[PDB]
């Protein structure tokens, strides 16, 4: 990609995102807001969700299909937005690919480590993510002495897709109130409930948005690897794929991205 | 956990300020620090890199700005460990921090002459305006704060006058951050100052995570090593003051 009226060539490839559903779209929203000039290719494998309870073998197998589909789309980078896919095959995919491979869990974990005051970290997410305990594992793999308390908030995802909402958050986070100094939003759906969560936890707790942290890593890594696009070139050629139920996918997508986005249904 | 030290190379001693930034943001990481035509500066840099590699560093940071301009990309393409300079991160921060796209940059005659800052800024964001000033009068002062502020203001302004009245100023020299308060004053309150060294340390964090080479978080690194090819005496005095702790240096002959 030659810069118009310019002299240098800049990468024109898009950044790829894989997920077993629509939650990852919030990481996509963060990308658009921070790096408006970067193209996106999103593949949501809802047809085989939930990944969570399935055997590692299948998860590795499904993840790779998502990876290869992204590669056929000529992506310069791949972002894991699915917690289970990240826990099971993120490591091997990253070691094998020739392009940068990132996840959302890692930067959220790291930011928690760097932001805690007394060493009391909280993690809220889905029963599955809390069940895998992946955030605590990543956090403690780097700083084993950090105390991590993880709580499932099963009413959160439904609320995302009102005074009742307020009550629900207050009751769901109650067990955490006053017991931590840092809280990881361990579900990509939760960034939409941030203001209420901040209100329930009080000003004494710092909120860590894993998706935003991840998007910050993307910015530094694109530059580090010299695959950044022209900063003045607004991007719009965004591709969205799903392996199932495109109707609701477009519903949720159009809403969060605040623009009618077009979803393409595909078969892997 | 990778207990290896992070390496820092410098043509001078100003890079010591990036080290300080490292200590402040990453108290747990150990440090190994060591601090004319092109081909010559290139070779000299390689010798500095060779030294750091014998010290078993897991990463190399170019503190100096002229060294970065001259050999950073060459060394980075040739090593198996991460390598970064301060220019790109300063460049990237200015672009994100710029309001009207009017960015200025001050540094050493050598640094400005290379025009590395406008080049990297425009390389990422081609339509951003960049004004690069020269300040050969700004030499490393140990405790510039001990000098009467009104004296420093006159001297600072005397070099930064042409630039007065750009919306972002990049500190293109590693020891310039020691003169920040004055620079901030002389440049007025509507000029956001960019500290390249500090932006670099923020990048270091991302890359230590990316390459999975973070050190042990539950301890304060206390085994840093400072080397110089020159006057070890003047060096320790400078370093002890900037790091607010009596550090011990070792003279080496490259």
């Amino acid at each position: 990609g030659l810069v118009p009226r310019g002299s240098h060539m800049m990468d024109t490839r898009p950044i790829g995102f894989l997920d077993s559903g629509v939650g990852g779209l919030t990481v996509v929203c963060e990308l658009i807001r921070q790096l408006p000039h970067e193209k996106i290719v999103y593949i949501g494998d809802s047809a085989r969700a939930p990944y969570g309870p399935r055997p590692k073998k299948q998860i590795k197998e499904y993840t790779w299909e998502l990876v290869n589909f992204l590669l056929t789309q000529n992506v310069k980078m791949i972002v894991f937005a699915c917690n289970t896919a990240t826990a099971v095959a993120w490591e091997e995919v990253k070691a094998a690919l020739d392009i940068p491979v990132l996840g959302v869990v890692l930067p959220g974990a790291s930011a928690a480590i760097k932001s805690t005051t007394k060493g009391q970290v909280g993690v809220i997410g889905t029963p599955m993510t809390v069940a895998s305990d992946i955030y605590r594992k990543k956090i403690q793999l780097l700083a084993p002495s950090i105390q991590v308390r993880s709580l499932a908030c099963p009413k959160f995802v439904p609320i995302v897709e009102s005074s009742i909402a307020k009550k629900i958050v207050y009751d769901s986070l109650a067990p955490l109130v006053g017991k931590i100094d840092t809280l990881v939003l361990g579900c990509t759906h939760y960034p939409l409930l941030r203001p209420i969560i901040q209100n329930v936890m009080g000003p004494s707790v710092k909120l860590i948005d894993s998706g935003a942290e991840c998007v910050r890593d993307i910015s530094v890594l694109l530059n580090y690897f010299d695959i950044n696009g022209n900063y003045h070139q607004k991007a719009v050629e965004h591709r969205f794929f799903t392996t199932a139920n495109p109707e609701i996918f477009q519903e949720i997508a159009s809403i969060w991205l605040k623009q009618k986005i077009n979803v393409e249904h595909v078969t892997l």
